[PDB]
């Protein structure tokens, strides 16, 4: 099924360290990234996101009374030619909402759509991942 090219970005980071959770792709095992996801018919933003979050990394943010942060950020870039085909024809184009996720501490993450995950200092979480709005968001809501 098409991925939606409405999406969001869900930075997660440790507010005592500041490090940044970062996971490794499936389908682009050098793409790094924080969590990420369409946003269905019918669904918000935020739902999206707290849905991908514990799709993806299996953290429950209303179970752990976790506070999901709207950054109040949209931006649109280019589909990586690599990656594209998972959308309908002729979508290039992908809109992405910012949100920010700080837990108390590093944990270890259950994954389940990729690879592995690994915690990195801001500035080298930026630095890994091949998303320029991941890294902005990054530098943006964690790093300052």
């Amino acid at each position: 099924v098409y991925k939606r090219p409405v999406s969001i970005l869900v930075v997660i980071y440790a507010q005592d360290t500041k490090r940044v959770l970062m996971l490794q792709r499936r389908d682009d095992p050098d793409f790094w990234q924080s969590v990420t996801g369409s946003v269905e018919e019918g669904e918000t933003a935020p739902q999206a996101a707290m849905r991908e979050v514990k799709e993806e990394v299996t953290i429950d943010v209303v179970a752990e009374q976790l506070t999901l942060i709207d950054c109040q950020r949209t931006v649109e870039f280019e589909i990586f030619s690599h990656l594209r085909h998972r959308y309908a024809p002729g979508v290039t184009r992908n809109t992405e909402s910012w949100f920010c996720l700080a837990l108390p501490h590093e944990r270890q993450i259950v994954f389940t759509e990729h690879l592995a995950y690994k915690w990195l200092d801001a500035p080298a979480a930026a630095a890994l991942t091949k998303s320029w709005s991941n890294r902005q968001a990054i530098e943006q809501f964690v790093i300052n």
